[PDB]
């Protein structure tokens, strides 16, 4: 390995071999059919709302997130990066597809599979993962650097459908080396979205930018049509001309064929035959390839940079809704600006790099924090783009511009749902801190949907009952599916109903009152835009008080993000919550100089707060609620709203005294009796030290209820305990004695380190251990 000199990959990088082997991985605990895509993943190359592509440790692009809000894991083999190299002197050079596996389907027999096992590595702090080759049967030695401009504060580069490739090729040995890059590519035009006859009318072509100094050869795979099909548009790979390098392509190669079109041409000499092609096919699938080929010199280093752009303008949704991605509006909505897209990121991308590098120097430069809490750090984040995010520039065939974008992640592809409010309240803090005009957009859009009514009735999944699909000042569970209609259709979701729980309403005023705080308190516009809601929703809320203790009464069913566990009465969880939301109303009121309200909520958090105090402090803890089975289980989430308020700067709603015991005692209990401490803290534990049995969710580690309990104890001083606990979750998900959820963090797992739900917003709340 003489490459990692020549190139700069930070030490907090996750690192896996290329072709390892992964035996302790986990599965899915549920008995319902439920995604497990194996540990073979990477970090995912795509803008927000662009569709990501999730390119593996082992090579292959085989996570495909291009249809908005779907899932679908398969390696399209035709898609490639490989090298020639022929040492000056020998009669024969060598090829190797740099993909340890080979295909499944008989195609691209000539092509030479099978990556050799210890022979590379892959790296990855997302946005930027690396691959370095080290083989014995390869001279000159490679490295890529991959990566999509994912920049915080920036809401244009941050959008690009693409990805760029910066190669550095280093010859360590006494003699000259020939060496060819080649990049492949299946024209994919037709492979999401297109019923019948998929390659039809698929057609490749050859751009040659001869712009002096700033010479680029592309391949463009787009499709005859000049529809506005969701499934046309373009693909384009290429690369840029730089002193020392030749460059070759081919445009047209089958790939349901064995691939010799191609590689005779590689194998012999790693140049290709420049032969255009316009010709559309009609059954087989077509690609198209780019490459390089330089001399190295003994101790030369060479770089040189490809790009890969898709240029696929409109999402559709399953219910017939279609929409513009955000990217359309700076480079055009008709689906033929792949190459445009592709020169920029060419011409534009060292540039890139160091606004990626202004932005995590500040994180990685900080010696006081361990690495691995920079590697969860940064690799969290991949959900922000991979995880189905759907953000708008237009309705197709709309006269009516609008200003606003609407914007939505899921909760994960198991469970589609947009904006799943309950679970945002967590996994929000990456969008507030650092795309906040986004994570204001997204919190107006919940503002909008307060006071919608929509009587239309719907079986609930948990007990067969009907129920009104959604209430004047009840705030939706989320903002629909991607198999509906997203941001039009709102409350998908129906395993319960949320419009009887007892957290959407105070967590929308939390994060309301956060997204002011988090942009430095000058936001006013924002807070008379929520005021009226903000209100509504408190409101609301007080009426469920059924017993006239000041506090929302759980109902002795799960109406609350913990879906299958029960709440009755006061609970601590969503007790605090409210007492944490009454204290930001007031806080508001007093900034918008509305007396009344400060005024009411004031007294309403008054008679809460005693009255939770009462109701729930055993002298140890607080208890889970006031009339369960199991009351008095130690649960991670007790003092939630305790959490909030101090992120708010909203003081202690709770004595300090009672906050430290009751974290000690859910690191003691929670964390430290479950498997020692080395998975999270598990939700419910009993006081005599046994795992809560009433319901899955209690025998659960909630990892984005981990991270953000590892905050709260991080604010409250508790910094061995803050980041013993956030250590376990990190574990589960990168080290190689975890479980092997790296890029799909799930949900949760139970104490044999199986999962539910993969892929999932929640541990994005790890971000929440970065709040000033
Ligand atoms: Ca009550
Ligand atoms: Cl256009
Ligand atoms: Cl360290």
């Amino acid at each position: 390995d003489k490459i990692s000199h020549k190139i700069d990959i930070p030490d907090s990088a996750w690192t896996i071999g290329i072709g390892e082997k992964f035996k302790n991985a986990g599965h899915p605990n549920v008995k319902y059919p439920m995604i497990d895509d194996s540990y073979v993943q990477g970090a995912p190359l795509g803008g927000f709302g662009a569709g990501t592509i999730g390119r593996t440790y082992n090579g292959g692009f085989s996570r495909w997130h291009l249809e908005i809000g779907k899932n679908k894991y398969t390696t399209v083999y035709a898609n490639q990066f490989s090298v020639f190299q022929k040492v000056e002197g020998n009669k024969d050079g060598v090829a190797q597809v740099l993909y340890a596996g080979e295909p499944e389907n008989g195609y691209l027999s000539s092509w030479k599979w099978d990556y050799p096992k210890e022979s590379g590595m892959y790296y990855a702090l997302y946005p930027n993962s690396w691959y370095t080759y080290t083989n014995k049967d390869l001279p000159v030695q490679l490295a890529v650097k991959q990566f999509s401009p994912i920049i915080p504060y920036n809401y244009k580069e941050t959008s690009y459908p693409v990805a760029v490739f910066k190669w550095t090729a280093y010859n360590p040995t006494n003699k000259n080396v020939d060496v060819s890059i080649m990049f492949t590519w299946q024209n994919m035009i037709g492979f999401f979205g297109k019923q019948v006859n998929v390659n039809s009318g698929n057609f490749n072509k050859i751009i040659k930018d001869k712009s002096k100094d700033s010479e680029i050869v592309a391949a463009v795979m787009g499709n005859i049509s000049n529809d506005n099909e969701e499934w046309n548009g373009e693909y384009s790979i290429g690369v840029k001309k730089v002193p020392g390098v030749d460059i070759s392509y081919k445009a047209k190669f089958v790939t349901t064929g064995d691939g010799s079109d191609l590689w005779h041409e590689f194998s012999k000499n790693g140049i290709l035959d420049n032969k255009d092609d316009e010709t559309p096919t009609k059954q087989d699938g077509i690609g198209s390839a780019i490459a390089v080929n330089f001399k190295l010199q003994p101790g030369q280093t060479i770089e040189v940079p490809f790009a890969l752009s898709w240029d696929l303008p409109i999402m559709k949704f399953g219910g017939g809704d279609k929409w513009y991605k955000m990217y359309t509006k700076y480079f055009g909505k008709n689906g033929k600006n792949s190459f445009a897209i592709l020169k920029e990121a060419l011409n534009n991308y060292q540039k890139w790099e160091k606004m990626i590098d202004d932005w995590q120097k500040p994180i990685l430069s900080n010696k006081s924090k361990p690495d691995w809490y920079k590697t969860a750090l940064f690799n969290e984040l991949y959900y922000l783009a991979d995880g189905g995010t759907a953000w708008e520039n237009g309705k197709v065939g709309e006269k009516d511009k609008r200003t606003n974008n609407m914007f939505g992640l899921l909760e994960c592809f198991d469970y589609n749902y947009y904006e799943t409010l309950d679970v945002r309240f967590y996994g929000s803090f990456p969008l507030v801190m650092l795309w906040p005009d986004i994570e204001k957009q997204v919190m107006r859009q919940f503002a909008d949907t307060i006071n919608v009514q929509d009587s239309s009735e719907f079986k609930v999944g948990s007990n067969g009952a009907m129920a009104v699909k959604k209430v004047q000042g009840m705030i939706p569970h989320d903002l629909g599916s991607s198999y509906a209609l997203p941001w039009i259709k709102i409350n998908a979701y129906d395993w319960q109903n949320p419009n009887i729980w007892k957290d959407l309403n105070s967590k929308y005023v939390l994060l309301v009152y956060r997204d002011y705080v988090l942009t430095g308190k000058t936001d006013k516009e924002f807070l008379k835009y929520t005021w009226k809601s903000v209100k509504t929703a408190l409101d609301k809320l007080k009426e469920m008080d059924k017993d006239n203790d000041g506090i929302p009464d759980n109902e002795g069913i799960p109406d609350q993000t913990y879906d299958t566990w029960s709440m009755k009465g006061t609970s601590a969880y969503c007790g605090s919550l409210w007492l944490a939301a009454l204290k930001a109303a007031q806080e508001i009121g007093k900034v918008l100089k509305d007396n009344e309200a400060y005024i009411k909520y004031n007294e309403w958090y008054k008679i809460a707060q005693q009255n939770f105090e009462k109701e729930l402090w055993n002298g140890e803890y607080y208890n889970f609620d006031t009339e369960s089975d199991h009351k008095d289980s130690i649960m991670a989430d007790q003092l939630a709203g305790q959490w909030y308020a101090d992120i708010l700067r909203l003081g202690d709603i709770l004595p300090k005294d009672h906050v430290q015991k009751a974290l000690k005692k859910i690191y003691e209990f929670n964390v430290m009796k479950f498997e020692n401490g080395k998975m999270g803290a598990v939700n419910g534990m009993r006081p005599d030290g046994i795992v809560d049995e009433s319901d899955i969710q209690a025998q659960e580690v909630w990892t984005g209820v981990t991270y953000a309990l590892a905050s709260f104890m991080k604010y409250r001083g508790m910094t061995e305990e803050a980041y013993n606990t956030a250590y376990g979750v990190y574990k589960m998900t990168y080290d190689k004695s975890g479980k092997g959820y790296w890029f799909r963090t799930p949900e949760a797992w139970t104490k044999d380190g199986n999962y539910r739900a993969s892929m999932y917003m929640r541990p994005l709340s790890i971000w929440s251990m970065e709040v000033n």
